[PDB]
């Protein structure tokens, strides 16, 4: 996984051709709501799935944005960005 070292900060990714999955992780130190936002930089079928290291959460696809909010306990989390159709690039933010 690519470590996302802080919140409210943009990551760039790419899912062209054979590249169908990108892996991230982040750590929560204080309980609270996170807003995970993917912004498509190309039109294609992309979403994400969050699961804890120790309930899973999915992105909700709203046009160019694929996002959701969830209250997370302290711990490590894994975030899979993956495609289901086509190819393209994206930006990703874990807001808190
Ligand atoms: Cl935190
Ligand atoms: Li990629």
């Amino acid at each position: 996984a690519t470590v996302i070292p802080n919140f409210n900060t943009t990551m760039q990714g790419s899912l062209l051709g054979d590249d169908s999955r990108d892996y991230y992780s982040f750590e929560v130190k204080e309980e609270g709501e996170v807003n995970i936002e993917l912004d498509k930089k190309d039109e294609f079928g992309v979403t994400w799935t969050l699961h804890p290291e120790s309930r899973i959460t999915y992105g909700q696809v709203d046009g160019n944005k694929v996002s959701n909010k969830v209250k997370l306990r302290p711990g490590k989390y894994y975030l899979l960005v993956y495609k289901y159709s086509g190819s393209g690039n994206y930006e990703l933010r874990v807001n808190k």
